[PDB]
């Protein structure tokens, strides 16, 4: 697996010779079975919103996240059979990431995917059998989360 640069718009080994490694944001540490565990997991900078219709949707907050940041592994239920994610396998074979249980996924479950290419500021691709989403441009405080599929990601699961 190699990492793109949203910089460049190109490939590296692990780090890009014009903006150094990739740069990953931690989610915030939260034992796993307890309740709301997938909101909790949210970085700091980064907001889990609620409503009382019962939907979320996710926002930056405090300060710009740069154009490049990395966010997760997306977590839960890995299976070979509204929140699933596939992953192609080493032997070529499909995988699907269910974050169905809030007490075992993180956040990115409530993450937007929005095929509308104006809102977008996050691509989802796979890196070592596990689902990431990259910041395609700077997100500003207040700004809300949406994510579509990256290009090598669609073509990946072409196969
Ligand atoms: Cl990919
Ligand atoms: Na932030
Ligand atoms: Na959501
Ligand atoms: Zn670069």
């Amino acid at each position: 697996d190699f990492w793109f640069c949203e910089s460049c718009q190109e490939y590296f080994v692990d780090e890009c010779p014009n903006h150094g490694p990739p740069v990953f944001v931690s989610d915030t540490p939260v034992p796993v079975g307890i309740p709301d565990r997938a909101a909790l997991t949210i970085p700091q900078g980064m907001e889990v919103v609620k409503d009382t219709s019962g939907e979320s949707d996710v926002r930056c907050v405090n300060e710009v996240i740069p154009k490049g940041h990395i966010f997760g592994p997306y977590e839960g239920q890995i299976s070979t059979q509204f929140f699933s994610w596939l992953i192609v396998d080493k032997n070529n074979r499909y995988k699907s990431i269910d974050g169905s249980d809030e007490t075992k996924a993180n956040w990115m479950r409530y993450v937007v995917i929005s095929r509308e290419e104006r809102e977008q500021n996050l691509l989802a691709f796979q890196h070592s059998e596990r689902i990431y989403f990259r910041a395609c441009r700077d997100i500003r405080p207040g700004e809300w989360l949406r994510v579509w599929y990256s290009e090598d990601y669609m073509k990946r699961l072409h196969s």
